[PDB]
């Protein structure tokens, strides 16, 4: 029940914001999801309820599964959120994450204002 679509902002959101961050020297945790059992981690799907990472969101962009560039928005919001609240203030993952949002926080700034379904053939 839901289906997606090409906006102005969401292309931006591929082309710009996505390009910045994948290619990053600190992206590499987060281009796949949290493995926890790899990590040793048993807790961490009873705490965090919703998982996201940045291959989801890039898939999602590339298949056209957003409908408005607010929800892929929040899957960037939920996947940062996600690592600061389950880790330790000490673990250098917190500063990989806060290096990366800074990033994205500064793209979002320079995004076009109105958000306008794009005709692409
Ligand atoms: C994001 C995030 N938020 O909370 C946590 C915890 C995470 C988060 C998520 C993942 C994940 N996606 O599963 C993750 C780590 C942290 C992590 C930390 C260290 C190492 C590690 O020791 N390495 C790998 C390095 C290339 O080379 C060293 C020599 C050894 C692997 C790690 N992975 C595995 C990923 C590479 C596939």
């Amino acid at each position: 029940g839901h289906m997606g679509r090409v906006t102005n902002q969401l292309q931006y959101l591929h082309k710009v914001v996505m390009k910045a961050l994948w290619k990053h020297q600190f992206a590499w945790p987060f281009r796949q999801p949290v493995d926890a059992v790899k990590l040793g981690l048993p807790d961490y799907h009873k705490i965090i309820k919703q998982p996201m990472d940045m291959g989801t969101i890039k898939r999602r962009l590339e298949n056209n599964y957003y409908w408005a560039a607010s929800e892929c928005m929040q899957d960037f919001n939920t996947m940062f959120t996600n690592c600061y609240i389950y880790n330790k203030p000490t673990d250098d993952i917190v500063l990989m994450a806060q290096t990366l949002e800074k990033i994205f926080l500064q793209k979002v700034a320079s995004m076009p204002q109105e958000e306008q379904e794009l005709v692409v053939t």
